[PDB]
RNA sequence: GGAUCGAUCGAUCGUUCGCGAUCGAUCGAUCC
């Protein structure tokens, strides 16, 4: 049974104009979209049929929307199906669209089809319902659909142009500082969705006040540790590793020019990966000791990165998890690495391991952040013993660390590990949500509850304060835009989307000139010859592979831990560099149609030209420019 | 494998305020 709040939300898009309907609850969002769909299909006279498309960006929400739509739009003689990645293989999407009314297709499918050629005009549909439409920022699938829509609208060939009603919960803030910029951002979002009304509950505010789901803020600024003996030991090990790495690279400080570096920080990680990317371009003409020196610096730099991550984990999470993480890394890479460089580094680590284990088991070196975390958890749990809480950490190296700390803490017994009969649900990003804890993690909260923010920096505190200020500013700007009439808003959005179309069509890249030289690829940590670009074939303008049989013996197969097909191939195993001690992540082994193909990634490669002898480095395939010969199945 | 979004950090230019802007790196999440 619809209520007055539903009808007040659904009022402006009822008349036949595009809206930015924003309801916070998910059930309310589903209900307003359902009512809009029902009255859009009911208002059509005989002989004409609607083709409403509902866009869902997530697979579980696609399942949920398809379920509710097929449960409600079932007795009315309406045909409803849906498309996804595991459904759209060799299936005539044109036949579905021409013979369905309430397709609940995901947006990437429509982008792929519009780029392919199928479904040429966007006027086939009549009602586009975007779920969580605030994601339309730049180059998104929603924004690609809107690009094609605006291309169709502003090209002078406007036909039965479908409604593009957007549905959300928060209209979004962007990076606003003052109300003019927030108003400009809201107008830009509205014009990108091409709507002139923003539906928002105003006359039935107590309907939302009945169920609002808003928490209170409970900032707890904490102090870091002071007796950082372990940080001293790991810093000494860092200094030793870097000094012995400097024996083979005299100018190691000069490859990266940023600033002075300090251990246990993200800046050190950036310096580590920059100097990692720096030394894989060496041009020593021996080509045999070049492999060993490149392997040596890769091993040293990967070790330094691992110690830096261990330092970060020890700074944030508890001690023993950081030590066990380092021991696990040394166990997994020791089981693969058997050279004397690994022998030296590993023997240095076990030489320090006795001191590390002695300093790890000291209760006097407990982190105060976890101390007052369990202290606030204990007071609130003694206040309420049926409360399920959710804790957010920034990194996946900490979600298991906090779970281990929960399991190994004897001061608490009511908690259960909830890695995402489950008391506390430890997760990293995203039910009842009766308690939310943000441990050193800055992000979104709007997605008798409480929100305890724990941090060792006041930057997060001032960031959240200006986040509340920008939320208030966005609400005021929304009310100001709702004050306006239909005309001036319409030519304002028309001018700004004309400007957006101008810059979008102006910012077009030409075709890169393909080189006429046969440049080749080499492994990252090994610098051995992998394959020339003349034997590289591109499948669907995104994936690349090698068709030579000499390449087939250059790698080895390792079974994939998480294999899953994506609409074109199916994944069987990863390919690794088959050398003495390389074991580097080259790519992945799939089947496209019948053949087995090892599709590779240029991220873990270094490309050199046979003529000039320079080893340049690329990170993604689009930046790499060469004669992309298409893959022909007639060869092999 | 490929593309996309979000958060942190760093480099470069323009104005000595608050900063604005192209590029880059790490971590997390989604879809194909
Ligand atoms: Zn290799």
């Amino acid at each position: 049974k619809p209520r007055n709040y539903q009808l007040e939300l659904a009022l402006p898009a009822m008349k036949g104009k595009n809206t930015i309907i924003c309801a916070p609850t998910g059930c309310g969002k589903t209900f307003v979209s359902l009512l809009i769909c029902e009255h859009h299909l009911k208002k059509f006279p005989q002989g004409q049929k609607g083709k409403v498309v509902f866009f869902a960006n997530q697979i579980p929400v696609y399942e949920q929307q398809k379920s509710v739509f097929s449960k409600y739009f079932e007795r009315h003689g309406y045909r409803v199906t849906g498309i996804s990645g595991a459904t759209a293989e060799n299936v005539p999407v044109e036949q579905i669209v021409e013979n369905n009314d309430i397709i609940i297709l995901t947006p990437q499918i429509l982008v792929n089809n519009l780029k392919k050629g199928t479904i040429p005009s966007l006027s086939i549909f009549t009602l586009m319902i975007f779920d969580e439409c605030h994601n339309t920022s730049k180059q998104h699938p929603y924004n690609m659909i809107m690009f094609n829509y605006l291309d169709q609208k502003l090209g002078g060939s406007s036909g039965p142009l479908p409604q593009v009603i957007g549905l959300t919960a928060s209209v979004g803030v962007g990076d606003a500082k003052n109300t003019d910029e927030a108003l400009d951002y809201i107008c830009k979002l509205c014009a990108s969705l091409d709507a002139s009304v923003i539906a928002t509950v105003k006359h039935n505010l107590e309907e939302l006040e009945q169920v609002v789901y808003k928490p209170q803020k409970f900032f707890r600024k904490v102090e870091s540790r002071i007796s950082d003996k372990f940080k001293y030991i790991i810093a000494q090990l860092m200094r030793d590793t870097e000094s012995l790495a400097k024996r083979i690279c005299k100018d190691l400080e000069n490859l990266s020019q940023i600033q002075n570096r300090e251990f246990g920080t993200q800046k050190y990680e950036q310096w580590i990966v920059t100097v990692q990317k720096a030394c894989m371009v060496f041009q020593m003409p021996d080509k045999d000791e070049e492999s060993r020196i490149c392997k040596a610096l890769f091993l040293y730099t990967s070790h330094l990165r691992k110690y830096n991550d261990a330092l970060i984990i020890s700074e944030h999470a508890r001690m023993k998890d950081a030590l066990d993480y380092l021991k696990d890394f040394f166990s997994n890479v020791r089981a693969a690495g058997f050279d004397e460089i690994e022998q030296d580094l590993t023997q240095r680590f076990e030489e320090k391991l006795q001191e590390l284990e002695s300093v790890s088991r000291d209760p006097s070196n407990e982190n105060p952040k976890l101390e007052d975390l369990c202290f606030i958890l204990q007071e609130e749990y003694h206040l309420n013993p049926e409360t399920i809480t959710i804790l957010f950490v920034k990194t996946r190296a900490l979600v298991d660390a906090l779970k281990n700390w929960i399991e190994g803490n004897p001061k608490l017994s009511f908690l259960k590990p909830g890695i995402l009969d489950h008391n506390i649900l430890i997760a990293t990003s995203v039910a009842q949500c009766n308690l939310v804890i943000l441990y050193e993690y800055v992000g979104n909260v709007i997605k008798g509850s409480k929100c305890f923010l724990l941090t060792s920096n006041a930057g997060v505190i001032e960031k959240e304060q200006i986040n509340m200020y920008k939320e208030k500013m966005m609400n005021d700007s929304i009310l100001r835009l709702q004050t306006w009439d239909e005309a001036v808003f319409r030519e304002k959005i028309l001018h700004i989307q004309t400007h957006e179309k101008f810059i979008r069509d102006s910012q077009e890249k030409p075709k890169p000139v393909p080189d006429k030289e046969n440049k080749k690829l080499l492994c990252r940590k090994c610098k051995a010859l992998a394959c020339y670009t003349a034997d590289v074939r591109v499948i669907e303008e995104c994936h690349y592979t090698v068709l030579g049989d000499a390449f087939k013996e250059c790698f080895v197969s390792r079974p994939h831990p998480k294999p899953k097909q994506f609409s074109s191939f199916e994944k069987r195993a990863k390919i690794f560099c088959a050398r003495q001690n390389c074991s580097h992540d080259w790519g992945i082994h799939v089947k496209y149609k019948t053949f087995e193909i090892p599709v590779i990634k240029i991220e873990s490669f270094v490309v050199e030209d046979i003529a000039t002898g320079v080893q340049t480095l690329y990170s993604k395939w689009k930046d790499f420019h060469f004669e992309k010969i298409p893959f022909d199945p007639a060869e092999m």
